[PDB]
């Protein structure tokens, strides 16, 4: 069954502490409105963890203690995390976007200073419910990556993945192999090798290894349905992210393989912000999506989610003052909270 | 003494390697003058190596090795490393650049986690010299830093800096504690409130707590000694280095601190490159600057040396096809070969 059903994703307290910013300056200019909406955000809406580094193992801690809290206060929450260290992180750009190089050992140190301490803290956290989002965007560079430097990441970082799966196989914990979103492998060419891709990394984190399914759109804009899909999308048959999750599954099913997807609207692109598909640094103009749901009206959608927090910076590009990845970046903080989502409020 | 009086400042290993994506990129047009330069850099030509988060404590046991080796084929070696680690890091931008916040328990971070380490490690390596740049531009932040982020910060980041102070006084450890460049504390009425401010983080690292002096200019393009200093340094009383050295040396004599300079020349702006002292993100056009000496022709100035390792990245700025800060960025590594220094060859 649904991991998410009957549940609540978890707030993250880092990132609605980061927000604190952004409400305090929506208070600045008597904006109350887009103050109170921040609040809500804060109060409100699951996000996932990022446990982008080692350091930030400790942040696993904080969120299994808010979980704890939580459910103390009578709630029944998931938590949700992203797993993302990967040795040679982000091949496109020719470097790891990462601590880890497979040139540093870095195979090793993923699976043993990485994986294995992020295993053990959700094994000793029985208790708690997990959905863990596995390594974004690395099966999109595998599949269309062309370049030498992700050409000779691809195996190490094939069985890196397959390692992580094959340490974290508990019932509480409810993995989602990335799969990018459906403007990079929802075409029609991509879905077959998007599959094979996926059975190749299953094969190798064992026999019976699972996974519950996906996750796309982390970190991008692509609205998750819609009647009037931008014109970029002319030719696909994944136009938006419900139809991309169909399509991926539908392969995926003839393989025997899982189906179902968490698909992230933490940042939805307005109509005519993006004219490429491809566009994703701090792409503007944008706004919070639909906060996390059950309510999908699409089988292999098991739920709804905020994976990126929306504000945290994609990199110095893209929008106007935009600092550097992950650093706060309050002003499209402020954007995304004037085009939010109706639930919003 | 002079710490680097007879010695050579330590190539650094990690930066050698990179380059040789350099080396190999002249090579492959033909140009074996420029490619030569690169191996000129990559053997003879010391780094200091940057220890900018707690996961990179692992490479002062590379440096120190490094050093171990270079002493047993007869040389005599100093290594330059930088402690930069600071919680709210560079708070004129508004949140920490680094790991540490104040509001995350930093402090106690920063001592227990980061500076108890990188003490242990230096301490227990005797037979080593060191040079330890402590914490660019962190006086920088706190003299002109008005900002509510950074006027929050100054307080416990006194106590930081003192606390690094403290923790690494020994015979074979030298110390020199960071003041930016002369375009920001070398203006007239900056240089006071420069000397203030490293009075004050003194006194909180103890009486009998010595530094040897300062360094300047780390990651900056300043030319070290110029008749013809650029338009912009107009009215100010430091318009190159070796001016704003002595400046400073004069403002602390007068007060009876410390006076002894390290100064970078990794990179070095040429004609035009800046229309504003302030340009910062991969300036160009650049070239790599005179290579370690002693020979400074200034009292006040301990050695020239390379801190920045020039090629990787500022940021996703300044000059096309610039990465992430810290990513490899080749075309500019290539341009600092064309328009090296003449010593270089």
């Amino acid at each position: 069954g649904n991991p998410f059903s009957g549940r609540t994703l978890l707030v993250n307290s880092d990132y609605s502490s980061k927000l604190d910013q952004t409400r305090q300056a929506f208070l600045s200019r008597g904006d109350q409105t887009n103050a109170a909406k921040v609040k809500y955000v804060q109060e409100k809406v699951g996000t996932f963890y990022w446990i982008s580094n080692i350091f930030l193992l400790r942040d696993i801690d904080v969120a299994i203690q808010n979980a704890r809290a939580a459910k103390a206060r009578g709630e029944n929450p998931i938590v949700g995390l992203v797993l993302y260290n990967l040795p040679d992180r982000d091949c496109s750009a020719g470097e790891s976007s990462g601590e880890l190089k497979l040139s540093q050992n870095g195979l090793n140190r993923y699976k043993n200073e990485y994986v294995n301490p992020f295993a053990q803290k959700l094994k000793a956290a029985s208790d708690v419910q997990f959905a863990v989002i596995l390594e974004p965007d690395a099966i999109g560079n595998m599949v269309t990556g062309t370049s030498a430097f992700c050409r000779n990441a691809r195996g190490p970082q094939q069985e890196a993945i397959g390692y992580a799966i094959s340490q974290l196989q508990a019932s509480h914990i409810h993995l989602y192999l990335d799969v990018a979103n459906g403007g990079w492998l929802g075409w029609a060419d991509k879905l077959e090798p998007t599959a094979q891709e996926v059975a190749t990394i299953l094969q190798k984190a064992g026999n019976n290894a699972k996974i519950r399914g996906f996750s796309s759109n982390v970190s991008n804009y692509n609205p998750y349905s819609t009647s009037n899909p931008p014109p970029y999308t002319s030719g696909s048959p994944s136009p938006d992210e419900s139809r991309y999750a169909t399509n991926i599954a539908n392969a995926m099913r003839q393989r025997g393989l899982p189906t179902q997807f968490i698909i992230d609207q933490s940042r939805v692109a307005l109509s005519g912000a993006r004219s490429e598909w491809g566009q994703w640094c701090n792409v503007n103009p944008a706004g919070f999506g639909q906060p996390f749901t059950t309510n999908t009206n699409n089988p292999n959608v098991d739920a709804i989610v905020w994976v990126k927090p929306g504000g945290e910076s994609d990199g110095q590009c893209g929008m106007g003052g935009a600092p550097a990845a992950g650093m706060w970046f309050d002003a499209y903080a402020q954007m995304l909270t004037q085009n939010a989502h109706d639930e919003i409020a």
